[PDB]
């Protein structure tokens, strides 16, 4: 198996090239001055390498009065779009190369869903398990101060975020330290990081963010005829059946919305055993089980399905867990026609070829799980705005809606000696709930849906542009590379 | 009678305690590590004391070439939420304790209506009457410079506002001085203060702001069954009758909207005599009278009601004037079942008990007159946005509304050989006015309504949460204390 | 006994008036336009009141996981001269009035010795004894952050310093916190406070600073004929005999230099008993004793002198301890002709009159112990310079000195068939030590001496200017008031 560094490096190169010819030709060779347009492709070579990478060593006084000196890293791949956005990982295996790689992905991931940020990513070579929360707060804050002093953390410079290793606690600590030290004068000091609790400037619609992204990503393609044709999908009996490997936030939430929209969750997966049931596993129940006690293991109404759920027969298989699960090994034995990468990097470059060869459509991690980045862009915006979405309009809207309905009523009653007989004024219960439950998550999820869709359409349009097939992944990176190149293109370097 | 310092100090303590137990238990004792959660209640002790208080002495050269050295104060209760928001009072009785007290109230008042600001408050020990406008401008600007230099006036630090003693002139002077000196480089320099004239960045819907707040506050409770049951309200004959003590902006405007919605204004009050009329005093008229000449005294269609209107028999009595009017003295002789505190602090802690005992529902100053703070939050926002609300959408909306209606028409005419026969396209006159008069105040008032309501529901939910009765006041402060504690809770102190 | 507030307030007023007439007349009434020069004395009224006073309340988490919320204050009397300079006191009795008062003194004290700073002073209502060093570091740093955020601690704004309650630890903590948070970008961040250890940017010659000040202060007057005439001093047998009440840094060091210059230390004092010996107590010994074990109590070669050393018969009595020791009570029974106030405020306003009446010359605290402020001005300077005094010149100088001597030699040998016979080249041992021990303290002490002297001469010149007698104290405050008035005078207020 390869390493993200090489995988992404490859993903990049592959598209960089595909892009090269087209990009130069019909696109800009129009005015082929000296035909040295092939030389102006120097943009791509500037684009590829993660621009700046900071490596720290800083101490914290462990609770037992002793001194430990922690080491961490933070790379900012591109500032072609201002606040570099990216997570912070606390794990003993984080490496400049890991960070260097992921930071790259992030710029491409952001471009795909049109999020105005450069990619960045951090790692503090630490094992949270080995530390008291007090020591964790100390590490995060000291880490922040350093990040802040060398230009790797401000609101308009770099805006970190959690990673499976970190969370809203760490995010709150960071925001706080920045806003009380280095960012004291900044009116948007609290925008220095996203992923914070609601009480500290967080945005509603955050947790489910990543899941809905998976949901909407799969949706946009699954309602696409052409795509579903090549797969023989949109079946009369096959219909909708999904197997979710991994039952965390994303896997959990994916199972929820996929289901809420008429999909049958036949089998769910974990780190221990698996589960099965052709009749359908209910999201809520399985959720409450996993909450009421440890794993989903022994879920009543669940036959302990044994074998890799990856092998399971279903239409859509969502690896919402562990890196590279789909490999050349099991790739040829998979039964699903759609591989929606809920997890970051669950299929190896080889497995891709196999799937490609046997027409298994794999919806790319780059696009599929970019829903979280999408909502973070919204938090940052929330932080800059200094107000929650819909705070000033919900009521205004409620009023106008009612006016529309009352106008239908009044106009219709003018076609009778009516005065209270035709009652449109009454909104559907569904609209009634919506009305009575107007809140941020609403606006947030709308934006998410709008981005996931507008982007799906873009990725599709490029597949064709670049005549790629069900090779959504390279269509994606290409879509991104084109975008990143464009910003530079309408500038340059220093003669930018 | 007590002093706000003690009153508010008390109000605070009372809730702080009620909150303590609950807050710790089911809420966070879940993970009672060392059960030293009772120690983490140190948050409350940090919360109580007004954080910083600045006291100045600065000179101005009185018009007669002489030098006077004015003294003033500004306290910032909490920065747990960034721009401390709060007024500036010019009166010879302003005191560090007064300011210290009011600044506290402000943080709680803001939390109640979910306005993201810490409480702050100022006082310049001066009597405006004794000074020429030129001297007032000099005092306000010099005051501002000082405030600015010690961190008590920036847009992202502290944003002052008027107080009965000060107004949009002073507000304009301030904004101006800050924006031309200390705030020269600030793109939001004009957000340093709210309450400014429209031509200087003010917001429309400001004046009536406080009145509508009173209106909506009373409304939310008056349409609440359960509440009105305990009072025997929502009467078949009693219905709606209010007596407004005090006829200033707030009292004026309260009388207007209460009335506009079917309430009978039986008697209005002033500093001189009073007025009466069981048949109903019209807001507009009484308004024009008070404008055309001095007091409402001798209002035609008004029998000079003599006695304290507080004693008057009506359903709702709104003290929109002088501090502590309802005391243990007259408390037991009041006839109203609802005491809507339009004024800040019109009922003493004792009178509260009496009312409580005899089921008179008193809607708290903390919540009831927070409508002004609400609109100031909107001004500040308008200032940051650099645009008036609805500037870019009114037309877009007008268009879509018309499309909705034209779609109803077209769809309905497809159920006939119709082509211009069924006319829904015609909006109700009411909707027609709304359409033709789209402007900021609209959006502003909507936001106000949305906040007053969402908060009323919150206050109600906590009353029950804490099993308080028609003790809306302590339910309020509790609601606030909970909020303020939460922000700290998801942070700390230094280990914040 | 009165309180510094009133005492200093008085000291101020007294001189303010003396100054008024003269200051206006021959000095500026030259061009008596409208003769409203008496109105331009508004300067004095602006001068008197401590300009700004900040009062905090901030928490620290006491070592036992609990939360305490500490309260402190910092007043800046005048910014007529930029960095307000002033100490920080940790004691449960610090009060806005105390701070307000002392901050005033500081501006006058600084003016006297021509130190370009406004007076400021702080107090953290805390008892160091009740806290662990870790808690003290927390309090000092948090205190600093607050001070920093409201404009009461930067290098070019306000530069705190120790007070008997605080010291170089606290000073280091402060400098450090400022330089790592709020002052991160400041190249002179470390100049935010004086009194720091040498390793953190401190200056050499600091500890003894206050003592030498006392020494030089007494000296300048004691070598003054006219003064010593009125006292019958500069005696043939009486000569030099001093009694030092209080044996701390200042009392210790005063005893040292007074002695080193031919003064007989007859009796030293403490908090317990006293000591006596007409033959002379040796500074070093008494020093080592007080170090080797507790108090000076039972000093071999010391008869436990019992009674107030204040009553002791000696020429010069230095109260280098406790506030107001010399009162109307014992004033008339004192035997010394010179009262050199090593301590801040050791004689009451009444006692002054008595001494005045009986020609006891009291050298004012304002001037006499300003030696420490003097050296702090030098630390701050050292901090701005980014180099130690004499670092670049000592060697250059050594060289030139040797050239001077070698030129004397060579020139003298040209008046003989000499070549190595006349040897001036040889510097006196004393000059040899000086040469071989060249270091900062040298330059520091020189500056101290130069200031103490140039100021003594100034104070003397004003005594006469204002025809004051051996009323050095009011001559001092007058000297200061004149200075402070001049800076404003060549500016104004806003029309400054």
């Amino acid at each position: 198996d390869p390493n993200f560094f090489k995988m992404v490096e490859g993903f990049f190169d592959r598209g960089a090239s595909i892009v090269e010819d087209k990009l130069v030709e019909d696109l800009r060779t129009r005015e082929s001055e000296e035909q040295k347009r092939n030389r102006v492709r120097g943009i791509l070579r500037i684009i590829k390498p993660c621009n700046h990478v900071l490596s720290l060593s800083f101490p914290i006084r462990r609770d037992d009065g002793s001194w430990e000196v922690i080491e961490g890293y933070r790379a900012q791949h591109s500032q072609h779009r201002t606040p570099c956005k990216g997570g912070i990982r606390y794990s003993t295996d984080v490496s400049v190369d890991e960070v260097k790689a992921l930071a790259s992905l992030m710029t491409y991931k952001c471009a795909v869903v049109d999020v105005p940020f450069g990619g960045a990513k951090a790692g503090v070579k630490i094992n949270p398990k080995n530390y008291t929360d007090n020591e964790l707060e100390k590490i995060t804050r000291r880490f922040t101060m350093e990040l802040a002093k060398k230009g790797f953390i401000g609101p308009g410079i770099d805006v970190p975020a959690p990673d499976m290793s970190t969370g809203e606690r760490e995010m709150s600590w960071i925001a706080d330290t920045y806003a009380s030290t280095i960012g004291h004068y900044d009116i948007n000091a609290h925008a220095c990081v996203t992923g914070k609790p609601i009480s500290q400037g967080g945005i509603h619609g955050r947790i489910s963010a990543t899941g809905r992204g998976v949901f909407h990503g799969i949706e946009n393609f699954i309602n696409e005829a052409s795509y579903m044709s090549i797969l023989g999908m949109t079946p009369g009996f096959g219909d909708k059946t999904f197997v979710v490997q991994g039952f965390g936030n994303v896997g959990l939430h994916s199972m929820r919305y996929l289901h809420r929209f008429g999909a049958k969750c036949i089998a769910v997966g974990e780190s221990d055993g698996s589960i099965w049931n052709p009749d359908g596993i209910d999201p809520k129940e399985l959720e409450d089980f996993k909450l009421q006690h440890g794993s989903i293991l022994g879920f009543p109404k669940a036959k302990p399905y044994e074998g890799s759920i990856l092998e399971a027969d279903c239409d859509i298989l969502i690896p919402a867990a562990s890196e590279k699960q789909l490999t050349k090994s099991n790739a040829p034995r998979v039964k699903a026609k759609i591989i929606a990468e809920g997890a970051n990097g669950p299929t190896t470059p080889e497995a891709d070829k196999i799937f490609l060869e046997r027409n298994i459509m794999v919806i790319p991690d780059l696009y599929l799980n970019a829903g979280g980045v999408t909502v973070s862009y919204f938090e940052w915006l929330k932080n800059l705005n200094h107000v929650s979405y819909g705070r000033l309009t919900f009521k205004y809207e409620r009023d106008s809606n009612y006016h529309l309905l009352m106008s239908v009523q009044e106009s219709l009653e003018r076609k009778f000696g009516k005065h209270g007989g035709t009652i449109p004024i009454v909104p559907t219960a569904e609209f009634q709930d919506r009305i009575s439950g107007a809140s941020e998550k609403d606006i947030v999820h709308s934006g998410l849906a709008y981005t996931m869709e507008r982007s799906a359409r873009q990725i599709m349009r490029t597949a064709m542009k670049y005549n790629l097939g069900l090779d959504l992944r390279t269509a994606a990176y290409v879509n991104a590379i084109e975008k990143v190149f464009k910003v530079y293109n309408e500038a340059g370097v220093t003669f930018t």
